[PDB]
């Protein structure tokens, strides 16, 4: 893999956590690089103010940050036609489960067909 | 939300689509109103007729239909001196970005701040 397209949709307070999780999985998929797609209402300098340890931990990691709100996922996926990842991570926890089953759902057939790994569908 | 303003810009062939997205994030709003303003050089009737089932489908939307050749935008913006709109709802397609990211960019700082959708800025 050289560009992973990864998925998340956490509370707030699960952000850190999840973020320092989704770094070693793109560590050990082989990618150097990660386009992180981020589905939540907060804004972006909240985001990185809350992980900024799983950051810090991850300066070589070639990765950008898109945040979206639930009403543009739309915008997300119509963005997936010009996309040129090879490998799909996704993360969610119980309060945003259902949302992220959609999403992924969704996902063209391609890119759905790459999952490496779901931490969220089969979580209690 | 008591009225709307709908801004849009896109190629005569993606009309029939997005005017579907601008009713459901009207409805979504909560206002049974909308002011909607088109930056295109079609005609009036050529556009209603396009339109014509989202138009059907969403008849007890009440709304108001405005033409602009991108010439024109100056009335535009002089007219939205005197409309009475509370939110606001933004679309266009990759050929008209810059267009309609400009014409954002000067709308009156209360309408930019009361943004419920814009499929526009974020396409890539």
């Amino acid at each position: 893999y050289k560009n992973i397209l990864t998925l998340i949709s956490v509370n707030n307070d699960n952000f850190e956590n999840y973020f320092r999780k989704i770094f070693l999985d793109v560590r050990s998929s082989g990618s150097k690089k990660t386009t992180i797609n981020v589905f939540t209402e907060i804004q972006y300098q909240e985001l990185v103010t809350l992980i900024r340890e799983a950051l810090l931990e991850n300066i070589d990691i070639g990765y950008e940050l898109f945040l979206w709100k639930k009403n543009e996922v739309d915008i997300f996926l119509k963005n997936l036609e010009k996309s040129e990842v090879d490998g799909l991570l996704v993360y969610c926890d119980d309060e945003n489960k259902v949302f992220m089953s959609k999403i992924v759902d969704n996902l063209p057939t391609a890119i759905k067909r790459n999952l490496i790994k779901d931490f969220c569908r089969k979580l209690s």
